[PDB]
């Protein structure tokens, strides 16, 4: 009984912070195997971010021009090059707590843990969504750049890059950037919208957990007036489980939002909460372990 | 900038989860040191009213079966304290970290490492509740996962039960608020409001550009509202805790002791605050200079 807001265990992600160095410039990076990932603006001076010529500054810096502390010790680095917008500065140390990983690029509206970092060092953990129009809605200091996203083996999902005039942007781990956004520092994100599956799976958690007061075409044309993203079939296939846990069919839930849209707690919340995935859902209250 | 509900990393404390068996009965433990910790309860089949000494009494140590992943530790030793068992093993865990046991004031708040059969399932941040209840994420066989907080880990609660949909369980000394570990029905007083956190988290929100409810008053008449509408009274002492925030964002504790106060005589007006529709008492002013 319950419902938190819940992230990943990260234990196998702390152990791949390290705190990489370049002029002044001190920002976290991605320690896996002989690799360690981290944002290419990095190598970027205060008046470089303006409009930097990544390419150009990059052949201004050579492999010793990097410093790569683990906690207490200097790795040496052999290599680097840039991919998309991450650094790739290859080691002469395979980590030797490298999880099981991938990397994976994920949509919006899937959820994931963010490790925030500073200096190398781990600060919090906390559950965040990628929003539909490709911004997350964190916790992010000055210094936390290079921190990641994740799900877990531990799929890497997001590389933190930059603070918008209070959300944030960043890449997938092969260093595209999730929306439109570009590393560099001039005025840049479209209407956000809610997502409207996850606000679903959320009222199917509050029937689990016995809050329930509040108990397709037609519901898409109330949830446009609402900004909240249209319901595909598809969507409806991924809430099947919850239905058949709950009883509840799926178009007898949207119904039920129709109803709360135009009328206006669940869970302890006064709004709609959109940041819970339907797999959400089922692993906390199932209780998946890992 | 940005303000999240936040909790420490958990990789120091995923590395002292066991699992420990009894008969039947499968919870967490926590394992520190040559010690494992879990709640008594682990003995029961039963339970409506247990004898616990008298059902202690026909258990030896092979009656229980700790498994640190896949290594089974031998029991050499088995103990009561006050409401959780400690069981002597024959290795100390190579993983345990510097750590305190530590039994924290309501108001407090710690982070939660949600566990199953021993392995970690999820972290959340929790506060303890002025009644000693906490508003958790907990199912049938996560008792025995542990909250704490970190500087070194201090090890605060132990959880032992969901009461007719909160929760409640101990500090690692085995202590329970009013609550025994039975399956009778068991009342926390009424809850209340953490004044000096919603404040604190009103500090939080002006630090991040949310100022649209800023308006003075007195501690004592401050306190005469926060009566009416169930919220904790305010101290000096509460006022000295918040005086690095009111000193960084410049407005008075009083000042936003009035702020608040309007907001609870106007209530909120459809409004929002850090993305909130309510008043958000489980930041301690800690939480809040640590996070910003
Ligand atoms: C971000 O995490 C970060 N930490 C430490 C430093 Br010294 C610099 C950091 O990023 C600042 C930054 C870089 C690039 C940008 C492009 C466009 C807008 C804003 C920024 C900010
Ligand atoms: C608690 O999470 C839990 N996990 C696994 C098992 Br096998 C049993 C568990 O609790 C049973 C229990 C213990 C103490 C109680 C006290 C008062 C009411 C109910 C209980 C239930």
């Amino acid at each position: 009984s319950g419902f938190r807001k819940m992230a990943f265990p990260s234990g196998k992600v702390e152990g791949c912070m390290v705190q990489v160095t370049c002029g002044t410039t001190t920002l976290n990076g991605l320690w896996l195997d002989d690799v360690v990932y981290c944002p290419r603006h990095v190598i970027c001076t205060s008046e470089d971010m303006l409009n930097p010529n990544y390419e150009d500054l990059l052949i201004r810096k050579s492999n010793h021009n990097f410093l790569v502390q683990a906690g207490n010790v200097q790795l040496r680095v052999i290599g680097h090059s840039m991919q998309n917008c991450v650094l790739k500065l290859k080691v002469d140390t395979a980590n030797p707590k490298t999880p099981k990983y991938k990397f994976v690029r994920i949509q919006p509206g899937q959820t994931f843990s963010v490790l925030a970092c500073y200096n190398g060092s781990p600060s919090g953990v906390y559950q965040c969504a990628m929003r539909p129009n490709f911004t997350i809605k964190g916790s992010f200091l000055n210094g936390s750049c290079g921190s990641v996203g994740f799900n877990i083996c531990v799929s890497f999902c997001y590389m933190h890059h930059m603070e918008l005039p209070g959300v944030h942007a960043g890449t997938d781990l092969e260093g595209n950037f999730y929306g439109p956004f570009v590393d560099r520092q001039t005025a840049q994100a479209g209407t956000d919208t809610t997502i409207t599956v996850n606000v679903l799976a959320w009222l199917y958690a509050a029937v689990i957990n016995g809050d329930r007061w509040f108990l397709l075409n037609d519901f898409n044309l109330v949830a446009m007036k609402y900004n909240y993203e249209p319901l595909t079939q598809d969507h409806v296939d991924i809430l099947g489980p919850l239905s058949a846990q709950t009883g509840i069919a799926v178009l007898d839930m949207c119904a039920s939002l129709k109803e709360l849209l135009q009328n206006g707690t669940i869970l302890g919340s006064a709004l709609l909460e959109d940041e819970f995935t339907p797999f959400d859902v089922v692993r906390q209250c199932s209780g998946v372990t890992f």
